[PDB]
């Protein structure tokens, strides 16, 4: 016995596939991690406004910040898990990452590239520090002292949370778009960032909600060319 849920997300270039839409992917991830039954319909953007929107027991919801808080609240225990993070810093971290990428990827002045890359890099470093630094709840299993490097799987702990549902779609877009148009690789030295990405891309709830890389590339084909 579940509620009736259809999530409407943005379609990709063929009008049917999953398109590039990080807020759509965020809600898709939330619903999957809740364990609730739901259908996903893609909307060809070539009623409401832009996706995502959601129909929940026959009622249309279009304010998508409000969709997130409604799902988290509504779909509650005992039946479904709360997905909110233990620590707020799990949200706060990376809150500026996408904006720094957005400036960098649309910069058309080759001479400013180094400065824009440095600004993106400063945010990656901040995320990396959050991910390598043990959370307050972490106890090394061999020594019972606080680990010298965090080994938790995700932002907030060993389970995917709302924080991950928000950030991972943004990280995928950055990874794909920046590589294609600026030949940028997330530095290998950001060992926490990569621990997190390898763990996340190991999860079907993340990888199978990603659009094909080409969709993301198509998004930036006209803004990211210098
Ligand atoms: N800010 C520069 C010149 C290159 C540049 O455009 N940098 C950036 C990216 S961090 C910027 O905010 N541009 C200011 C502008 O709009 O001209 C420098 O350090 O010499
Ligand atoms: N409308 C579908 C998108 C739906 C979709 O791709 N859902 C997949 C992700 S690839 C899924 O794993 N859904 C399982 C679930 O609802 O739990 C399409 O043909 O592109």
């Amino acid at each position: 016995v579940d509620p009736e849920i259809e999530l409407f997300v943005k379609a990709g270039s063929d009008g049917e596939s999953i398109g590039n839409c990080p807020f759509c992917q965020r809600l898709f991830m939330i619903l999957w991690l809740k364990g609730v039954k739901f259908n996903v319909t893609t909307v060809d953007m070539t009623p409401g406004t832009n996706p995502p929107f959601l129909v929940y027991n026959k009622e249309l919801k279009t304010d998508f910040i409000k969709i997130e808080e409604f799902l988290e609240q509504t779909l509650a225990p005992p039946r479904y898990p709360h997905l909110s993070p233990k620590y707020k810093e799990s949200f706060d971290v990376g809150c500026n990452l996408f904006a720094k990428f957005s400036a960098y990827i649309k910069n058309t002045q080759k001479e400013a590239n180094k400065n824009f890359e440095k600004s993106l890099l400063k945010e990656f470093k901040r995320l990396d520090d959050y991910l390598n630094t043990p959370l307050l709840d972490e106890i090394d299993p061999d020594s019972a002292e606080e680990p010298p490097v965090s080994r938790r799987l995700f932002l907030d702990g060993d389970q995917l949370t709302l924080a991950d549902c928000s950030l991972l779609p943004k990280l995928n877009i950055i990874k794909v778009a920046a590589k294609k148009y600026r030949d940028f690789d997330i530095p290998a030295e950001f060992s926490g960032v990569w621990r997190y990405l390898h763990n996340a891309y190991a999860r079907e709830e993340f990888t199978h909600t990603c659009p094909e890389d080409k969709e993301i590339e198509n998004t930036y084909a006209n803004v990211a060319k210098q």
